């Protein structure tokens, strides 16, 4: 009754998920056409069925969502009962402003293209910003690796007791109050004069916890180390959920004072981990494993926040 | 061929606007029930016409609210050619997420009935959170009072070269720090744990709180206390959005404020009466403005950095 | 599988109909902020269930509809399988046409809202207009009192076998014939020039039963109720289904020659009662609690009709 | 820039509002075939334009309201700036609820089909229930033949200071009550039980029967012979509508009325060769006018109450 | 659970339909007004029911699509769980392109139609054009009478071996490949100069099997067998999946050389098989039970293909 | 008050319809991320404007089309008055139907894409299947490549009187049966079955091979040996967009054709330089006619049959 389906070269997340799950993942064609047309056939019947489709992990953003959009399509029409898009990072989630700008809110054009394409809901992990649960009138379980980075951070950081949770840019303030709320420590926040950079809280002789929810190019990431080392921080950690690590990244957090840098499974690190020794990943498979087998089954999701 | 009609009887903003157009507000018959059941009349056609409906200050938001869905109804199935909603202060604009609770996300609610109530345009000021454009599919002109802030500050403020803007909450921080950085000043933000925390320097400084709107003031008056406990000179309040509910005015009253700083966004003149410490910002001008280049199809980006 | 919510203070209505079902109301939080902003918080998890709300009676109709409103998005964006609103009184209903005005279709403009909040269906009791069913595209299950009303006037009218059934205006024509054709009586209806009223019937020497779907001033139930006894009508009862009593009301029935006003429970009327002796209230709760049930397992609701 | 077609050959009405506008109806190539599919073609560019399409009078109402359909199509695929829809007469508006049964309420399912074949605008006159305009979200000028009806009394009844307008059911009560308060005399209905109920006074006056619409005119024959045994002097019967199906030509012939009186919104010239009692009231030039108001987006309310 | 209605006069397909299913059509109240205006009352509840609604074939193409129409509305408001429409010979669909003109895409108007009117899935044979499954946004199944047709050559005509499947037009072309390439055979087409008709592929000395999706007047199909005659053809048959026989038609393929012409079940052949001896049809009913059965149950539809 | 703009970098073809124009392209700041997760911001306001977006001939087809849909949702939330996608090669365009598998209709998909995102009209050359029109409720101008096809025959080709259009697939015989009769000449078909199939006389004339693209050239390829061995004169293929992905142009290199003539849709200067025997007949003007009478409301039905 329930089915899993995974898009194109990765399969490590959708593979786990499956696992815990008791189930192999579905068949689907793919040929990659011309010029990277996207062809998609689904290998078996879904008709009347509950399927879940976890989006790929093949870097290529424009692809990966085509694909995800073209599978939610060809499952819809073939008389699936239910189809629900699992996307761990949500594409364009940063795109979700005009900001003083005659700019587009691609968040709200993804939102709309999985809508049109036929989903009927959406399963992801720390959105950008929560007001992006809005941009659907289709349910949205946003789940949180919170719980999990907690913990990491109590087994593996001793001076936590008195640590500091320091948020990269203005705009993390919330997310790392409320991770400094949790543990009862101090936090801090830089700032880009929008240049040199600022820091506001208490850093001095403590470990400093930099936290956010992504990291592309670290380029933020690591000026904002080398700020909270001249601040006078101990350690200087570095904890994100979504590790986008692309371009400089790899290079930049090795040649970066990061003691450890924590990222999830929700974009797929084995080859990054390889040219990278202090990076660490919390496998959150588990995590969406199970809100989709509550998801299916009915039961309340919001017991995993 | 441009019509502007107001919500209520609170005419007092939309005719401002009206009056900075030179225009005047449009006919509307209104009869209301015991059980507050509005009932709307356009009193004058607006066939193939350029429609602006500003909501009303009454006060009592779900009035207000059905009272400019039923407008915008009556005059799109009158053939009106356009309608934009001027709404100020957006309502249930703090409602935009779960928050981690089983919550409805109103402010998607209100943009989805102004939608299929008929609503071509919305035209608002200072959004809670800038995401809420991407609640609607129709064009939304978020404007900004900023400029008029960062006005008032310079011409008010003899020490604003050497004042910290403070946000009051963790989530201000981003609007803060583009004040600061606009004027070249520090910041500084307050996050509430029940005990509040300040980080940033504001000491021997003129701290100038700063925050889109203010309901019942408790959250700025103990950060009043907090920031002059830290050494602040004096201290500032300036929120776009004046609400002011509840014990507000005895609190504001009270508290150690040298002002209180708001746009007309909502009617203030019965609060003023009552709270001397509050100063009236206009932002009619930028409305009207908005309005007149939205119908001329001219740039309206302009109003954002500048006072016209 | 199945769970039923009431809004704001009134829960008189909604409690009998969860009793009647066996069933207790859902939980609900809700805190009214500065002016009036409606809050609500689902207590419990209705992922996956038949959602019933059931409109609450606190006189403030726009209160009233918003806080219908978001419980509708709340519950719908929280994955319940299915919402629908039991609105015993339609709000707007009144409003269904322009009548040669540059006037809004009101009651066009609430059956939007409510299905754009995400109601997949509306269980109602006699809306003012049939056609009103028209205005959604979701199904809708229109009750009637005509049953109870009819009963009523059976079992305590003594001289109901050569009554007139009598309308308070012309547009309630054929709710009272319809009425007096069942009863096998006369008919007669009031007009007022659109002033001066006009009556066409017979309802000399006869008791005289003026029947309306809704009275809220009272002003025209009150005036009709006159011009019969001018017309020598032996007495003059008013039977309505939606008792929306404002203003003079209470007043105007006590000093009107009402042998009895009968309403029904769709709205509230213990407060009123009290100081109204000759008012008595047709419970329709085992009405709308039948329906519900019906609707759940799938089951006939015409049958109720 | 106005462009106006016609629905079928049934050019009739079309061409005479046409002709008051000052236009020649446009070319539209037509190919039917045995099993009635319908083939249209728009003959000339509508690209930009203001589309008006008229509903033909064929007589057979799923092929004039699927050719409608199809015309309403094509021309919003090949780019009409608007499309209206003239529907004198609408389609199914007798089904517009389900009246205690398991019913279609087709009049939904009508504005519905014309909503999504990309119908802009509804112009139509005395929709069986004024509750229709809310079937649709898109904007309804619901058109009254009432001006030209008390004009046609005034006219034509000498005894009209004193005559009864009656209801042929008790549906209509408001309709008759409203025409009876502006000309300032009696009213009546008549409730059908299988036998007819009379209410109110039409001894010795003239009694106008009044009503949207006579099909097999059953109903407005028994209720005339009703009226004379009331006391009535004559019978008269105006309805905008005039179907006319089945016997009721022969049921008129036969009937005791003083004269039947309908529109033009349907072709009339057939039935009038075999029925002498009837007469017809033209109504093209209030078509003609609410056309020509829309184009220019000027006020078409005026005719509610104006012959033009 | 499952509820099988039919529209109309016609009930042969509908009745087979629903005997290979076991159960009885559904109770349709049926009463047509002054004008042929449509009116249809569901004689029984279908509240939480699977309903399929199976066209009718009373010829009148635009009462048939209303009735079909007015129907699923019903259904629909009446709170029918899902209304399927089971249209054997889809209405409308030759009209699928603008073709260089200024005309209606009117096989997409009615799939719009049939959307809002209710429709959740639609279940048709042989569209003229596959593309038309895209015209809608609900799920469509496209069953085939191809398998149908290819055995009923291999059992009816001994030369089938060395046949040509030629085909009446230009556009015909995919279809008679497809049906010449399964039976390994020649194929051949025929083209009026757009007057004369010109013919490609060999047909001389062996069978020519005209093989077409539809054919109404029948002018086309039988010229192209004039055509095939002096092109040298043994024996020209004609195959049609619908068969729309009107006007000539019926005296048309008498007076034509046709061995034979072979029809569906998609539309009523009764009448017409009277006054032409040289028709067969095929009964397409078993398919279409079994595309419903297994669209109720869930199962694989795609089998029947 | 018309505003064009291009998809990417590839200004190529938007750039040459621009200059057609007699404007310039509007200004558009496009920042682009590792992931190729597309920025793009409207350097200018577009509001109440009518704007035209032409598609980036970059390649990779899923970045297009995101910066395509991006584009469009700038300038709709921008308020501009229309939005009208340009696309001369409509993506997915292969993708149409089930084909009797499980499979997406990708096309349908991308017309849904595109109109969720704000697009108000369409504008292409030569869709794979003149019923994909029929995936979109709005408007869709479909541009012929003919005119300028048979131009290019009548022209480029001495034996044109006495040439064979042939099809490549069974799929094309309308579009080639079309074009033999507009010239007068024979027709042909060629169909796959792992062995190809030829229908049609092509003995001793020129054989011109028809399409609407050409991919990996495989089929080509062999159709033009094929065409060779029944005795045709020499080879041509003329397709009017041309992908030339994969070993195609490697594939072209080898092949026995007279010359391979495209037009540009698609970019085809890289290709050209590796390959001579590529000819491109410019399509530009087509395009800008058809945006220009777009804007203007004027026929564009002209440019079917007519080479501006």
């Amino acid at each position: 009754n329930i089915k899993i389906f995974s898009g194109s070269s990765h399969q490590d997340l959708s593979q786990k998920i499956a696992d815990r799950l008791g189930l192999e993942l579905g068949k689907v064609v793919t040929k990659k056409f011309s010029n990277q047309e996207t062809c998609v056939e689904i290998g078996e019947s879904v008709r009347g069925e509950d399927v879940y489709i976890v989006q790929s992990g093949c870097g290529e953003i424009n692809d990966n969502l085509m694909e995800l959009l073209i599978m939610i399509n060809a499952c819809k029409i073939a008389s699936a009962s239910r189809v629900t898009a699992v996307i761990p990072c949500f594409p364009y989630a940063r795109q979700d402003k005009k900001d003083k700008s005659r700019a587009p809110i691609s968040a709200k054009l993804v939102a709309n293209m999985l809508s049109v394409a036929g989903a009927d809901h959406i399963i992801t992990m720390d959105l950008h910003a929560a007001q992006i649960q809005g941009f659907f009138d289709i349910p949205v379980d946003n789940l949180y690796a919170e719980p999990a980075v907690l913990k990491w951070i109590r087994e593996n950081i001793s001076e936590w007791r008195n640590c500091t949770i320091v948020s990269p840019d203005a705009g993390g303030a919330k997310r790392v109050t409320s991770i400094a709320d949790r543990l009862n420590v101090d936090f801090a926040l830089i700032h880009k004069e929008r240049d040199r950079m600022v820091l506001v809280g208490d850093v001095k002789d403590r470990v400093a916890i930099l936290v956010d929810d992504m990291a592309d190019t670290c380029g933020t990431i690591c000026h904002a180390a080398d700020k909270l080392l001249s601040a006078g921080a101990t350690r200087v950690y570095a904890i994100l959920t979504h590790g986008i690590f692309s371009g400089p990244a790899i290079s930049r957090i090795n040649n970066a004072c990061f003691e450890a840098v924590v990222v999830t499974n929700t974009i797929p690190q084995e080859d990054k981990m390889k040219h990278c020794s202090k990076i660490q990943v919390i496998d959150i498979s588990m995590i969406l494993a199970e809100a989709i087998r509550r998801t299916h089954n009915g039961e309340s999701v919001s017991y995993l926040f």
